[PDB]
């Protein structure tokens, strides 16, 4: 089933995929593939336009733009939709409420009312007690607030045992105790794959909670299949759990559940799960596709409300944090954070994180230290603040102090960002809007280096080097909150900085 | 392919290819057995032997086929018919043994002979832990046993390729084989080249390039620009594999053995899996290698390592490894093959041969029949090697338990003889324990597989069924039974009266 969309005159739109949101609003020539594709984050059969128009299907489907022409190609079925307020923000409410409308429920909410901090860049592979100890007393040590402390991958002896390396935490237990005591709750990196010649692997192949190996074969029912199918990622080849079975829902949550009664853990940074994971020959207990694999792993989430995931489909308006995909160490990368956060929002994933300060791909780590200060002054008013790799260990002192003067910001602007935390748990409206959701119809739908928190604080984080910024005011008046100038609407203005300058306006 | 049509001579027996089919043997009409990636599950030889001297070799894999009174062979390289002047099994095995498998002049750790085996296979599985060891060793010598060689069977690390014991189940390894060696044990580990292949172990073999690659299937492809490894299905799962062509998987597989005997103590190991099967598909080795010569690479591992054992081989004749008969099934059927499979592995090269376990050694067995636990034992006891697993002193009662023991007191009473012979089978390959045929050609005893001579001069004839009677088929000469003191006339078949406790054995005397 197939569907065209002349475009209005000036219309933009967005959608589809968190990963994609630099190349919208949606150009000439851009495609993209849902089916079977999350493009490495989250991914919604959502489009979203200037004009108050809008296009959803319960399933996948591919968007061409040819010429001033979308082209949609469903799996299922799909249709266009108008609201007649006609802006981005009643496309978003209607299409909201019709189609993934808001829980009612936060995610937990020590997620938001500190930074967070995750051992990956920092400690990588050699996640061990003593490394994390040190981290964690670093953060105290060095004046940062104590958070949500995230243990990434490799605590645990291999992919689906859920136990600390005896090894690398001969006292976990005791390791959480003195985290809970210096204020730190603590998440798990846990994942569906399971190393595929284990006493784990073992089990849950004999439990058939594995996804099966179709063998290409036409006519073989999940039934009767006995080979497990096996899975190249990133970390090698593993056998998967079958998001479709319920069997294991139950395996799942009996790991998680113990993890939380034997050593308190706090939460889970959920990984993987990605759509391509379950592409090929793969017979699922109860039929479903790719992408519906990945929704149902996002699911368990539900049932830990501290939680966070990369990969995901559809599950809008949910209490799940989702975190935008591993960053590299680039100034690309960094204007990246507002426009795919703003489109998050929009596909209703509000409560977004900005993935990791200075960036969160390890094969990265010369480092810029001016990257790594701009992209956690970026993070600040952002819903959610994510450090990883070390800032007293890579900044020198000044660059240090405004990566501290950040976290005081955000500490100041606290109440405000938990206002309207709070309220999109009710209502789905996003935390971190963009220009054009607040302003449509004022030249903002290509502003993508400015955002809204809430309705009233406008923030224009510094995104290159360079002792100027330009900043496009919408009318009425504002008034920076720093120095307290205050400036007439309706125009762009150039503002001298400083590397601790985080130029933020209020609505006056 | 190259091949040999070979019409038997009038009464011509022929034995050889592989250990595992040896119940199969002599080589009947409608016989197949096919080499070329294929060691039947233990280990195999590019060799056949015959009653009348004559005897085939290649140095590469064959398949070979009897239709009617013809063997025929296929061989992947060449090969060629040979005959012995002397004209019987013993001058075949000697004269291909002297050109294709010559004798190293070397022995396995001493220790493996002179004392019984213990396995901690089936008493506790894949549940390995510090504890359970302990307390096994515990109750060997509580229960009269002699401290040996104590094996630590599969599953004591965290996962394949991590060569380290888990923290869960070992808190204090290094204490662990400390009180073990004052006991007066010996300890070895289970050790095997795959790798769960999602693992930092894994990882670090991939960089490294020591695993076997994935050729997709293409014909022009080179390990060279290969980047995906070989994913191979085994008993455990699905694993990469090192590739043993490659000098530098030795050197990594150097490296974890002998951090463990500095860190631990640890006196050898168990070398699992390596059969050629293995290493068959769509696989890139550095050296361009078939799946047998992976096979046989795995074996050479075991010449750094005295104190060593093996179940999958290919070649190595006349190396000091203990060739070990593959996991038995606990059936009177399975008992039945200890001999046969052993005195073939003697004619291919193994002279240093170990019968499985003690009662069994096929896990998913474990109604234990206590008669066939016995006669498994008795059997064991004069071979060269003596293995336990399963507890006797759990599952026996105690009259049962006692005919153990009386076993290893008489294996205990022959240890001169077995390690006389031992010893010489180092030097000359000549096995410890031999056919009836190989001894005594051309007397009749071409099908007689429940009996084996130890060296020369005592002839073994374990119970292998149920019943007060058993059958022995005596030589010409003068046969005097241990026990009895009693002489036999030999050139006919006696009948003995049998106790659970008997283990018929006759010393040569003319
Ligand atoms: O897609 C998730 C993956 O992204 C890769 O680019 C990264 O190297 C991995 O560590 C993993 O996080
Ligand atoms: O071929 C070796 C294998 O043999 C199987 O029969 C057995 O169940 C396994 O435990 C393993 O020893
Ligand atoms: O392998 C660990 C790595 O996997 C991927 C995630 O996006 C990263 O944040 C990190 O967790
Ligand atoms: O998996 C363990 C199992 O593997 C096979 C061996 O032949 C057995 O003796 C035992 O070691
Ligand atoms: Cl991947
Ligand atoms: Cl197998």
């Amino acid at each position: 089933q197939s569907l065209h969309i002349p475009l209005l005159k000036g219309e933009c739109w967005w959608g589809a995929a968190v990963n994609r949101a630099h190349d919208m609003p949606l150009q000439p020539g851009a495609f993209i593939q849902l089916n079977g594709d999350v493009s490495g984050n989250q991914a919604v059969p959502l489009l979203l336009s200037s004009a108050g128009r809008y296009v959803w299907s319960d399933q996948p489907f591919s968007v061409k733009r040819e010429g001033d022409i979308l082209s949609i190609s469903f799996t299922g079925t799909g249709a266009l939709y108008t609201a007649s307020g006609g802006s981005l923000k009643d496309a978003w409410g209607e299409a909201a409420a019709r189609f993934f409308p808001a829980s009612g429920r936060l995610p937990d909410t020590s997620l938001f009312t500190a930074p967070q901090y995750n051992t990956w860049i920092e400690l990588i592979y050699n996640q061990n007690q003593e490394d994390i100890l040190r981290y964690a007393r670093d953060i105290v040590a060095n004046g940062f607030p104590p958070g949500v402390l995230m243990i990434d991958d490799n605590w645990f002896p291999y992919y689906g045992n859920f136990s600390f390396r005896k090894d690398r935490f001969p006292d976990a237990a005791g390791m959480i105790s003195t985290l809970h005591g210096m204020g730190f709750k603590v998440m798990l990196w846990v994942c569906p794959f399971l190393s595929p010649d284990t006493e784990a692997f073992r089990e849950a192949l004999a439990k058939r909670i594995v996804l099966f190996d179709s063998k290409g074969s036409d006519t073989l029912q999940w039934q009767h299949a006995v080979d497990p199918a096996i899975v190249h990622w990133w970390n090698g080849y593993s056998a998967v759990l079958d998001g479709s079975n319920p069997d294991a829902v139950t395996w799942m949550r009996e790991k998680l559940d113990g993890l939380q009664q034997q050593y308190g853990i706090d939460g889970f940074k959920f990984a993987a799960g990605d759509a391509e994971f379950y592409l090929g020959n793969i017979l699922s207990r109860e039929k479903i596709g790719a992408n519906e694999q990945c929704e149902r792993w996002g699911r368990i989430g539900l049932l830990y409300p501290m939680n966070e995931y990369r990969a995901m489909w559809k599950n809008g308006g949910q209490p799940l944090v989702e975190r935008l995909r591993d960053k590299y160490h680039t100034w690309e990368d960094v204007r990246k954070l507002i426009p795919h956060a703003s489109l998050a929002g929009l596909l209703g994933y509000s409560f977004v994180c900005p993935d990791m300060i200075g960036g969160g791909d390890f094969s990265s780590f010369k480092l810029d230290q001016e990257l790594i200060v701009r992209s956690a002054q970026c993070h600040a008013l952002m819903p959610m603040m994510q450090f990883s790799v070390a800032p007293w260990r890579v900044l020198d002192s000044s660059q240090l102090q405004a990566v501290k003067n950040a976290v005081a910001l955000r500490r100041q602007m606290l109440p405000e960002i938990m206002k309207y935390t709070r309220e999109a748990a009710v209502t789905g409206m996003p935390v971190l809007r963009s220009m054009e959701f607040v302003f449509p119809h004022q030249g903002f739908e290509r502003v993508e280096d400015q955002f809204m928190l809430g309705d009233n604080y406008l923030v224009a984080p510094v995104l290159e080097k360079g002792s100027v910024r330009k900043i496009k005011l919408p009318k009425g008046r504002w008034q920076e909150i720093q120095s307290g100038k205050v400036y007439r609407g309706g125009e762009t203005i150039e503002l001298k900085v400083t590397l601790n300058t985080i130029p933020c306006f209020k609505r006056t």
